């Protein structure tokens, strides 16, 4: 009973996703196709990455992630399929997802198939990989790919073949590490004991504000759950609050909460109100934090 | 073949819904997960309720409704799980749903699991219940729950255990009626022959206008299909038309129709044009009807 | 393993689609309901037709297409249900969908059920039909249908009975060809040797621009892939470029590609950048093209 | 434009072949069905094999060979489908087929589907194979197969699915080499300088006589075009003539020609008269050659 | 992509069939012409009927059957074209042909054109008809028909016009039921619980023996698949065997098998050997069966 | 939509024809190969000529006729390829083939390719020719042709190149009229006012008897349709009857018709009964006829 979890930039306004879904049931009739999300900003591979990197621990082993934004559609470029290593713990503590102590997940248990455009950068950085292959076999892609729709032709279609049991090694030749494209993610800067980063994203639809300053960064400045923090956004907004587990820890509705979000990252928001929407806060603004 | 129908405020712009889905297929491999909607205004429990209250009669017996907006996420509060009594007839006429005479649903046949923040107020009012429990058992919720994601930890996850056959009485201790939180429903006031109420919702994406004046409120004042009616929104804009069953009864395209919506409530629209969107009509505006 | 592909104008903001789905599982427990889209402009039948005409070749044989915008809901109008003939090749080339040489589809393999309001016009043109029937039988629609929800009562419910094996000829009497409503499809004219049409659509979320000028109109206007073309939109904005297979053929990010889309029609875009949103381009604007 | 070349023992005296053809055009509407022959002696798998073993190099890449005599029809046996390796050169000289230097055929380019009764023995010997599967999947064969017509149910029908693009590995589980049934080919014996063999076939409708002594058997004993040869059929009738490439080399009409047939095998005939038919020569009779 | 399936008595020894085929591509250039068979005993309309009555379920809807033996060639007789009603299930069980549960076929979906000499007798008896017409219009037949070749002039030619879309109703005036010629088929006699019929045919090239005692006759004597039967042929040959699905159920090669043939009729044969050819069994000999 | 009409002496008992066809689709993928016949007496060039002379008026313009018996296969002989002139009326009357007034065929519209052994004699007499060429070019025949299969190497392969548009004049040098081999066609003599010829053919499968005495020989012997005729065959068997248009003109089943066949020549038959097989009549027997 195999699952393909499908993340694209195709939107949900026309029949493009359905076209892929139809081909997924044509090829693997007993497949369950779980939508991740299709709303991402087109061609923004750093954002697409955000929506896929935390997925594996939540799915049954054998799940295939089909993840694509494909600006080089119609070119000699060919996709990449990789088996990941660690399923990886996650969240604010670092733990397995699920009831009890959680579903512990085996190694080598999930496959990603994506354009070779850097979309899987963080996936590989945070999980590792056991093997990678270029996707060129006409048993899993079309002989005549539709030039402008490689997200269906070089991702959806082969993802269903893999989901139906088609051997990963037979999709094409192995790829060396340097042949897999990456983007570089900027580091969290240091010193003064302060940490300098950015707003990775606005957490829709709440308007929470997410930074790229991970828990591991907070640790190794000695920052923990009682610490009176000062987090400055956009160079001019020095918010001040203790680091708390959650939103209601700020007291009244509307108050400020500095917390670790559900993916392990330092964040700021308001208790049952929007921080970012009234003040038009945006991804890309700076983010410093300190004692 | 179990189903879980899933209503949240999580949105469809990132992978949050998909994390919960991955866990629901993990716990209950045969499940079908049906999306209700994930767009509701965050923290707005009266809005959440309109999306879930009419559902039971449409779904197969056995269906579980995971319904969640969780502003108290990370606190010591705990979710509630209830087996509802009557599936209840609905619509502008009062009937079972489906082809023929409709599909009649046995009592005690559906379970809702939600935050105990009042979300189920209208569900309980309209359907009753046979049993209620606080959801505390580490067999159906995580030992270490993610503080900012209780909609996944305390609704999505145990909704999957219930779909799988985990006995309802084993999720936690019984809740007494007064321990279940409720919102107060603003009453429809009498004021001469005029019934005063409120625009409960704009009916997206058409721009139809729904009030909280029920058909039982109408057939209390002797108003039935065919009476001429004045209807005053925001105190200032009145509207005259007969009460008809549907939009095409208004004559030309654009003409005003006053009707009973598919949930039994008095409503007003234009025939195949939007009424709300040109005039920026909004929920919360008053609504006065009179014959 | 039956499939229903569901296209409506119901939106995804409330529980309307899910009520339809609940009754689809009720009637055909083993069904898979695939969403096409639900975001279309209400009552815009030409737009609905673009989202459903190209689907068949992507879906397993036996698939039912529930496709509906129902402005006449509550009237004595009754739906139409057809078995189409040729599943029809598509795309820029004119091929079957799938890996390798694509998957061919036996004729008479798909049913569309829809309102008799012309929504199926282009499906019938592009595919032909073997049978067509009024949907009146109480075995497959309600005896007392909800006046304002015919997309559920005369499309969603019937489609499920058909997915479950219910005989197509038993839904009601046959219709003759003249009783199937069509919208007339405005032709691409010639003003000299320049071709004159409309922007059929803004291809969200990318902001590409699609025209109603087909590949067949370019052939025997004497226009193939080398040709240098002047495209003018709204009778104001001119753009120049050769006709290419795809976006990256235009060179640098931001440059103009004029190309043929995955449905066969002349289109225009920027390479990995939006063209429609900065210049606020829209559906319905004239589109002229010369060599 | 897919082709299926169809070899059976069904005859051409009733509609049996046409039932299979009707189903092949049904499943794969673009197919061209090319008859091989339908006259073979029923149940004679060695005869069937000579008609199908030399075919691949003549046909376009992609061609599917439905080849069937099914004495085990109605039993639990199941057909085999194999992608052959080399198209292989052939003829009296060894070459690709066609105009010019001939049409060279890529490896892995043809599929045979047959009963697993040994029919493909010489195909596998002469062409090899890359993959083999048992044909069990109810997507390519009937749920309730007609007991006395497996050549239609388990060859003709799935041959059409394969022509249509149904993935070869999805027809059933992999077969290991020893699970593929084989007939034992009687060897050409050495006996001094004399090579002993057998008349493999009468070459209808000319009455030429074919042996199972190959050219590699000849050019093993140093015999080439021009040597004087004695050839003894049925132990008693000898024949003296030089080995020439063709019939006209024998001189007058009626004279004896010993030659290499178009399949590389040593043969004997008369120049523009029948040799077999006057003397009632027959397959199975011995054949001894010597220089 | 229309199909004409062509059954004649013209043989395959000269160019007569080709002459018809040439005219079929002249008139409907995109036609596929499928040979049924051309070997039938000239003027034997009962045999010709046997080769056409089971065809419809095997072909795509819209197929035209052109079926002719024409002893009244050169007379004032004119052919008949009929649309049939039921495509009809068939075989030993009674089922649709094809993979899975089979291709279900619409009503009114096939046309037969034949001399009005009784050739279509069983076609009409087993399928029914919706309309019949005499073939007299000079748009579909010659003004000057070749006196001795009405199988080309009054069948092949008009069959291609119909295949090209020419309206059936416009070939000539409607025919009343009594104006369509029939031959009478002898009933299967009854009583003693024994059933008395004949050998309908010898199943070439195997030498199986077919009777006119259908499955429906066997049913309603209570005869099924375990029954120890006694079938006497030619008044003197009381064969004795159980009724089995197929040939291999008799055990050793050469043993007797009483089975239901692939058209639903009681038959007798040997397991991988000829019953009829060694003993010169013939169509027309008697056939009784019993406990 | 090119057509090759294929007449050979290859028979239908092995894969010889199909090897030819495989290479025909290889060379001209969009071709339709129509079989004329393959059952002719090997090497009997007069008989081959009767099966091909009357074909052109039945076939779409542009059709290629691959017609071959090749007793000189393997020699330095090279095929001939001609474009004929008049497509020529035919039949008993002298008309165009087809519905209505028949279809006229432009001159220079058909090519025959055949061995230069006289097979084309009557085609050239009856049709004339505009060009004639030796087939020697390596673009259209093999460089190393199979010695015993020139019907495939110098007829089948070349015919496909010609069907695909290959220029006729480029196959090799032109031939002058004397270099095209003819068989001399034995004349119908007069012994007084009685006419003396041969049975040209037994018209299988009916057993009618065809003579080499044409309609033109009957005209100005003073013999039209009323005339009472004494036909004598083999110089022994006498038959008497008037000349009639067709078979049923003879009255009762079994009676003698003397008539004119669909190719224009005096013939004799029984009405709906065989004449040749009971009396074992044969090709080559004398045929005398007087009034
Ligand atoms: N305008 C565009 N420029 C470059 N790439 C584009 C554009 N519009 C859409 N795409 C990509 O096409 C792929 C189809 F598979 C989608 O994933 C888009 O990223
Ligand atoms: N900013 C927020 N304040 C209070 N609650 C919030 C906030 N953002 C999201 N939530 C709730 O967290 C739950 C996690 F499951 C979601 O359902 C939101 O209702
Ligand atoms: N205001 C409206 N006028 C006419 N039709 C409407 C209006 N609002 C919604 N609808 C249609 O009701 C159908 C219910 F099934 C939906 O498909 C809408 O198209
Ligand atoms: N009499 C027969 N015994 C065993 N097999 C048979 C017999 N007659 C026909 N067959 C086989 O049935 C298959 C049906 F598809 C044909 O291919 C025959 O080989
Ligand atoms: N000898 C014949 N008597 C009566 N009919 C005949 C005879 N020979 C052939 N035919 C019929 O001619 C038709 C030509 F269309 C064929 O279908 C034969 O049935
Ligand atoms: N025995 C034969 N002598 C001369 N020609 C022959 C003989 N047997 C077959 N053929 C011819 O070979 C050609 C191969 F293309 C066929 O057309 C036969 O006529
Ligand atoms: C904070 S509410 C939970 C959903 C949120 N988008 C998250 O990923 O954590
Ligand atoms: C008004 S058209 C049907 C959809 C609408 N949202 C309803 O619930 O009734
Ligand atoms: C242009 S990217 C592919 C999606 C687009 N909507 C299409 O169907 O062609
Ligand atoms: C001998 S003439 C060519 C036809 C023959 N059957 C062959 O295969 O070679
Ligand atoms: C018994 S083998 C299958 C062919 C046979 N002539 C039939 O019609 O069933
Ligand atoms: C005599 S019935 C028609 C077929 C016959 N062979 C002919 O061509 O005339």
């Amino acid at each position: 009973r195999p699952i393909i979890a499908f993340m694209s930039d195709l939107g949900t306004t026309d029949d493009s996703v359905a076209q892929c879904k139809g081909l997924m049931y044509s090829i693997c009739p007993d497949v369950t196709v779980v939508d991740v999300c299709h709303s991402m900003t087109p061609w923004d591979v750093e954002e697409g990455a955000r929506y896929i990197v935390d997925l594996p621990r939540f799915f049954p082993e054998g799940t295939v992630f089909a993840t694509t934004t494909y600006p080089a559609t119609g070119t000699t470029t060919r996709s990449v399929a990789v088996r990941i290593k660690q399923a990886a713990k996650g969240g604010a503590r670092g733990q397995w997802a699920g009831s009890g102590a959680g579903f512990e997940r085996a190694e080598g248990s999930y496959i990603y198939i994506a354009p070779n455009n850097g979309l899987l950068t963080t996936v590989l950085e945070e999980h590792g990989y056991l093997e990678a292959y270029e996707v060129t076999s006409p048993k899993v892609i079309p002989e005549q790919p539709e030039p402008t729709f490689y997200s269906r032709e070089m991702v959806a279609i082969p993802s269903a073949h893999l989901a139906a049991g088609f051997p990963l090694s037979e999709v094409g030749r192995p790829l060396e590490d340097h042949e897999i494209v990456r983007f570089n993610r900027p580091a969290v800067e240091q010193d003064g004991e302060a940490l300098v980063g950015v707003v990775s994203a606005i957490d829709h639809p709440f308007g929470n504000v997410w930074t790229n300053i991970h828990r591991t960064d907070l640790e190794k400045a000695g920052i923990g759950y009682g610490a009176r923090l000062r987090l400055t956004l956009d160079g001019v907004l020095p918010f001040e609050a203790p680091l708390t587990p959650t939103f209601a820890d700020a007291g009244e509705i509307g108050n400020i909460a500095i917390y670790l979000n559900s993916r392990g990252y330092l964040s700021i928001a308001r208790n049952a109100a929007s921080l970012a929407y009234p003040y038009h806060l945006k991804e890309g603004m700076s983010a410093r934090v300190e004692a």
